């Protein structure tokens, strides 16, 4: 109920806001939703198309008001809420490939950047549906990078910078719940992807 | 737990993003948080300082990284989550006046715009703590406008445009849950406040 009403609130607002060929789109779930992307990059062309709670088919169904504008770049980060529903990495990758093919077909000039699913951590005892499945994150990214080269789009490895090598979980310094990012976490993200924005 | 962790996520990100003297700040709770304000006004200087779930003392405690930058304008809309906690309109107005005095003292050049609390509607059966108290919204705005003239700041009447005269509740066309706004609801909001932004 809460996800579906909030999804409709954001999606109908996105239909009222025009995308143009100069735009850089950050597309994803709550981890994308939570940032002021245009402020983070001091770039009037960076736009937030994140929706808290979103899943792969959720993004796919709302692509039209985005690809219609033929944006310059799209940065996609999606999948963790499908994990928390018990969906397998195989099925998640096939849904992500559906998203990739649609964007290429409807806006072939758009540069698409596939971002690694971020690690999670169960240390704070929250989002147990998500954090209890922290092993699935690597399974997804192991398939996601080959999908990127197979489809001729870019793969960006955020995972390696956020993960704790010794544990495979997200470094607690970047989060206060095991899933979402503190301000410092978005600063690190900015440092990794800034070259692809300019 | 969810509000407090999300509050910290947004507040720490706001501490990393500089405010400047040219900035227009939209400050409030989920109804402010939910919009892409810079896109809505096609104005690179409009910035989103909304936090879903926020309350009056919540805004007050995070004023420093905002007033420090001495922004040009601040649009404040806050109070409905205090209503849902059972707090009286008297106490809410005294907490809003605390917020007004702090901004005037720390950034006396900032123009402050106090926006009427929006009406709610119980017709969809959600946010019952909020929507069952729909009468308190008018009690707040009846005190809020005198507070604005007494303190020498502006009062903006959004309420009159969103309310259903015959019921006193929000017109269902603008919402799908009785509390938050659909895309059309933000378009109306844009039409009312656009003169104060340019």
């Amino acid at each position: 109920r809460k996800y579906s009403t909030f999804y409709e609130q954001r999606a109908t607002l996105f239909e009222e806001l025009p995308v143009t060929s100069k735009d850089i789109i950050f597309l994803g779930n709550s981890i994308t939703n939570g940032c002021e992307w245009a402020e983070l990059f001091q770039n009037k062309n960076v736009k937030n198309r994140g929706i808290s709670g979103d899943i792969c088919m959720g993004v796919y169904d709302r692509l039209d008001p985005i690809v219609k504008g033929k944006p310059a770049k799209i940065f996609l980060l999606i999948g963790i809420n499908d994990v928390s529903r018990g969906t397998s990495a195989d099925k998640i990758i096939s849904e992500i490939s559906m998203i990739v093919r649609k964007i290429k077909q409807e806006s072939p000039k758009t540069k698409l950047y596939l971002q690694s699913v971020l690690p999670v951590n169960d240390c704070y005892g929250m989002f147990n549906g998500h954090t209890s499945r922290w092993q699935v994150v690597k399974q997804i990214n192991d398939l996601l990078e080959p999908l990127a080269v197979k489809e001729g789009v870019a793969y960006i490895d955020l995972y390696s910078h956020f993960v704790e090598k010794e544990t495979g979980k997200m470094n607690p310094v970047y989060t206060n719940d095991g899933l979402h990012l503190l301000g410092k976490g978005y600063l690190l993200w900015r440092d990794i992807v800034k070259p692809y924005v300019d």
